[PDB]
């Protein structure tokens, strides 16, 4: 049998059964976000994970094969450290990290016949290979003093439960399959440096990624889902989403009242500076 | 005939038309989004809604039921209060009420085999009773004097027309059933206290809920739908949504925008500490 | 024949071919995003484009239809004018243009049988004729000095293929039509009065709809689709969204250090008027 067979386990006249065995190579990546919080610079509001989307296009037994992947963390511990209440300490008020009561989920697409009306689905299974995930290296800009630097952290992403999804995106919304990922802690621990903190094992939430363009890993998923016999149907993949227009209208309130305030203090300052 | 039912009104070689006729405890939750203007702190932008979920887990008779309903409302009356152009009167620019013009949205879905591959529905109907919602008493923080308090508002919600609905989130993505209510005011209205304003109808946005951890009604619903007749397929359930990315984007630049503000603000109340 | 036929080109027990011939008006709109840079108020960060719905109803020969259509941008060019390094000069970091290696998308929905459980097409065509899309007049509100007035700027839509797509919304979930539109510049200019730039050719992103009410094209859109046999199964349309839980969070944060800093500021201002 070919790594990338197609088969028909049941035909009625419009809907037919069809089996799928297929080999894919999921390269996805992880995406911070940093909110600093205001004063001098001392004191950083969040930094946590984002849903990360990623699209590329591999080479397949002779086929050229785009796809598109997300990959999204659930069940993160938020650590914190404070070291002072004065605005000249360097503090974290919440930051995120991957252990083992933590899950990494993997959305996966491709361009193939599985995914072109795929919307049920059966018999699924899958064959991953497990990776190393490990953290960069993150400088805390700060404004005037020594820059400490959150470096290390390693983690072993092993293959666990497959399930579907949806990736919901700006333009394209995919029918996807969705592969989940444990982790066992690894030897390289996460260490502020220059800081009262090291020797704790996990993944940073600031550079997973480690300078790199992705993580690779290979596999195989087997399933069977509901075509159309007709092979000229098509499901809608792309989108056009106004959503959250309340959200949109409360950052304009708030652009609006930022500006008044910029004006009124720069006009203080010319006031301040025409003698 | 049972309560819980499941029938077999037709079956082709694949699909099969099934009828489910199940009762439901809709217990819904509403949810406020309070803004408050910059300057002092006695002029508010607005208070409004916001689509409110809210997980559950209730019992049926003999089975343990994960549910999983999502409120909203639309066509609400924007109401206004301005005691003055000063900074220092209490005005809110706008508020919102709940009257009869106006309706009220709750979209439900469960884990039982009804909603597992539910996309095609006829024949939908239910019978729901009415309830009571009594508004809230939330406490205006001024920055300093007397603390005027939103206190009233009681509105019956009645059972209206029933259809299908999509309930998105950041987690998951439901095909659910979308019961709608009208209105009706009651004796209890909603005024502001120290204010020359009462003895007026409708249901305040400040706090719906009454500090109620949810509103509970019960019902029916009877209704026939596709699905499979091997009864293994699955659809689409989570998601990984990056949404607005453009809008992420945005308050990137405003939260660049206001900490290069702040510093400089504190760096200006800095330089006069150095004596 | 017909101009708005319904034939049934197969049929099951339960499910069937359906195609759909029908005329249509796409009355499109476009939408911008001025976001203004604080400081003075001479320095604007960006003027993009947002995807823009627009509802409408419109009269079919003897029926009364409701319509749905949203359009949208891609592969749109970002120029840039600087007059210098200083507050009190009239610079935009980012204007967004369209131009011939550019596509302007529209995603079409009607209330009508063709889109009532639309979830699969093949031959897919449509006959679009061309208009006409020109800008209007965008003043920039400077707090002092002249007034720079975008203005000009027309270019001319022409067809190109069609395909699927999904409308989604905080009110409706559409399973859309999306018709593709290519671009020529056209003769009319688009300007920046009392500024040293002039002759160059695409679409202002500043006031795109000239002031009118919508932009219409009349088309006609052939199918043929997947249906229930059975014309009484409807496809969920309405929503309740919760997206985005994260970002208004950090918009929630980013309001609370804003209204802490407007407070400081403006006690610091008050504190000053006690003589």
């Amino acid at each position: 049998a070919q790594a990338n067979e197609d088969i028909v386990v049941s035909k009625t006249s419009l809907w037919k059964e069809m089996q799928y065995n297929r080999d894919i190579t999921i390269r996805f990546k992880f995406a911070s976000s940093i909110v600093k919080s205001g004063g001098l610079g001392y004191k950083w509001s969040e930094i946590s994970f984002k849903p990360a989307n990623y699209q590329y296009t591999y080479t397949r037994d002779g086929e050229e094969v785009t796809a598109h992947t997300t990959c999204s963390v659930n069940g993160m511990n938020d650590f914190n450290f404070n070291g002072g209440s004065l605005p000249t300490d360097f503090v974290i008020s919440r930051y995120e990290v991957i252990k083992e009561n933590s899950y990494v989920y993997v959305d996966y697409w491709d361009d193939s016949q599985a995914f072109r009306n795929m919307v049920y689905v059966r018999s699924l299974a899958a064959n991953l290979n497990s990776v190393i995930c490990t953290g960069g290296d993150y400088s805390f800009a700060l404004p005037v003093g020594q820059w400490p630097v959150m470096t290390g952290g390693a983690v072993s992403l092993h293959s666990a439960g497959v399930t579907l999804s949806t990736q919901f995106t700006d333009f394209v919304s995919l029918n996807s399959l969705r592969f989940r990922f444990r982790l066992t802690v690894e030897e390289p621990s996460f260490s502020i440096t220059r800081t009262r903190v090291s020797r704790l094992y996990g993944l940073p939430a600031a550079n997973p990624n480690n300078g790199k363009e992705y993580y690779e890993v290979a596999g195989r998923f087997s399933l069977i889902s509901l075509v159309p016999s007709n092979d000229d149907y098509q499901t809608p993949i792309t989108n056009s989403v106004t959503v959250r227009q309340d959200l949109e209208r409360q950052l304009g309130e708030l652009r609006e009242e930022f500006n008044a305030l910029s004006q009124e203090i720069a006009m203080s300052q010319l006031i301040d500076l025409a003698l």
